[PDB]
């Protein structure tokens, strides 16, 4: 496995309580030995003014489960942040929720990247992403 | 001056109610000739777990200022949606609001390039984007 940091699924999704991945119904779903998976909700919080799934809803679940999944690839007092991020809207969503997946495509000693490719309910890709992190 | 659609502020900040930007307490501030700045607190609703504010939340700003300065070089039943986005964190914003301004850097026939800078209350830039758009 990848990570450094071992955490249950419960309190993966803990560390969402009072921020936005909390206030945006982010849920992580499945820890894997080299994957982290969330789903978010396409509703009011996370729709633009026309009904699609805001662009920016779509990264802040890229960035939300990259910088996690960052992080607890580090140890001990070791931080993780969002450096640069990047995402292709490639299909837009109206309803349900989307589901993104992260895999690890540089883990570094002092910057990462991540891809996160995020799915509707029809396993339809919806955006692909990619994330570098700065360990600091 | 950049626009074709002629929108008041009240009107404008009018399309961010009942999706994610009125619940993020996005707030169009001017519409300038050529620019459109809008502000966005830093609180729980934008913070990620540690402290500090989401790096999607910096995405989320950008592309919703960006997409709707391209959605009012259209004119019509046009339709602008996002297409690429990325976006460089090159500072920490922990409190206050930040701000957000959006510059055109191309402004074609089927697609714009939208440049989004977002300084923090002190004036420093936090994040500098850059927004893909295409006209439909
Ligand atoms: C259009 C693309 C970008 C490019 O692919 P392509 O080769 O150029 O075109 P395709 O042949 O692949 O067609 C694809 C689908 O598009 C539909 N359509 C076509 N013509 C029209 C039309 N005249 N009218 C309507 N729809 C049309 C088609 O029916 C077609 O459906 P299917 O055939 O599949 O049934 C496509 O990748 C896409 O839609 N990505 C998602 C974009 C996205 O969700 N971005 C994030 C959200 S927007 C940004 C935002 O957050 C934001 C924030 C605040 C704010 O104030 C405002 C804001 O915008
Ligand atoms: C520290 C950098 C990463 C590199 O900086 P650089 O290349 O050297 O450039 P500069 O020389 O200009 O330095 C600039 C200022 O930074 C200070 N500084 C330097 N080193 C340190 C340090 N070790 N510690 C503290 N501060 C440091 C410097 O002293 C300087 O401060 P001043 O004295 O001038 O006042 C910087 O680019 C940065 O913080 N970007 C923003 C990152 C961000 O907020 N991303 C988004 C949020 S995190 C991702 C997320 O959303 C997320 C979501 C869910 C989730 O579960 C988890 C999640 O993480």
């Amino acid at each position: 496995m990848i990570w450094k940091r071992k955490i249950t699924l419960e309190a993966l999704n803990a560390m969402g309580e009072g921020n936005m991945v909390g206030f945006l119904d982010i849920r992580f779903e499945h820890i894997g030995d080299d994957t982290l998976e969330a789903t978010m909700p396409v509703d009011s919080r996370t729709k633009q003014p026309f009904g699609l799934l805001h662009g920016g809803a779509s990264v802040v679940l890229a960035e939300s489960i990259g910088s996690v999944a960052g992080y607890l690839c580090t140890e001990g007092e070791q931080k993780v942040v969002g450096l640069e991020i990047n995402a292709n809207h490639v299909r837009s969503a109206r309803e349900g929720r989307v589901r993104g997946v992260c895999k690890p495509l540089h883990l570094g000693s002092r910057h990462q990247v991540w891809q996160i490719e995020i799915f509707d309910e029809k396993g339809r890709l919806c955006c692909s992403s990619r994330l570098t992190t700065a360990i600091l």
